[PDB]
């Protein structure tokens, strides 16, 4: 009965928040990783003579600098979502007691909080798409100036991006696992009203 229901969207929450920790702090290891890629990134374009090799390392640098911006943007939607959280604890924990007794405000703005979060969600999983893209592209670039002998400093290139890569990925894996248990919230959600 809803006591299972009050149980299973008890532990999605919980679930869920523990998730959202995990990703700031995932999100903050690719920060570090961005910016000490950056920093072999322009010392590299720097001391590159030929032609080719500069342009290239020069537009991998140039939107390299661009992904710091859309971190920050990310990381503050992500601290977003968890002052969200807060209030859909507290406003759950009202409830709780409440059940659906008085006017229907306070049922409503859990309702909308979860809305909210639901969208900054999907905002979250837009901004790593264009990232990753972007850094997949520059894997490719990076590739078209690899042919032949040399290019030492370049695989070092290579392989910090592809690491970056792999952290990116891990990352828009979890925020997908966040948005499925947010759809599980409101189904559970709604569910709780309708058998009240
Ligand atoms: C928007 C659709 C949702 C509806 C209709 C809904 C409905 C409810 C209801 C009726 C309760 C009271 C029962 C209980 O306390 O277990 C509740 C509690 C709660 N909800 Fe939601 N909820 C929704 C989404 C969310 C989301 C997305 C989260 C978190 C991301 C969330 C977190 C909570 C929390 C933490 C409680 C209190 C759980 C507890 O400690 O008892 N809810 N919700
Ligand atoms: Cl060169
Ligand atoms: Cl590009
Ligand atoms: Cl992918
Ligand atoms: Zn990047
Ligand atoms: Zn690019």
């Amino acid at each position: 009965g809803s006591p299972e229901l009050r149980q299973e969207h008890q532990q999605l929450a919980q679930e869920f928040q523990q998730l959202l920790q995990e990703i700031q702090q995932l999100g903050r290891e690719l920060l570090k990783g961005e910016l000490q890629g950056i920093k072999q990134l322009r010392e590299a374009s720097e001391k590159a003579r030929n032609p080719e090799k500069k342009s290239v390392l020069q537009k991998i640098l140039e939107d390299e600098e661009k992904h710091i911006e859309l971190l920050e943007t990310l990381q503050q939607t992500g601290q977003e979502a968890q002052q969200l959280l807060q209030e859909l604890q507290q406003t759950g924990q009202e409830l709780w007691q409440l059940g659906g007794s008085g006017g229907p405000e306070l049922r409503q703005k859990h309702q909308q909080l979860a809305q909210k979060i639901q969208q900054l969600l999907q905002k979250h999983q837009q901004l790593g798409a264009k990232i990753l893209e972007d850094e997949e592209k520059h894997i490719e670039l990076l590739e078209t100036i690899l042919g032949g002998s040399g290019g030492d400093e370049l695989r070092e290139l290579l392989k910090g991006e592809l690491q970056g890569i792999k952290q990116y990925r891990e990352l828009q894996q979890l925020g997908q696992k966040a948005q499925q248990l947010v759809q599980k919230l409101q189904q559970t959600g709604q569910k709780l009203w309708q058998l009240g």
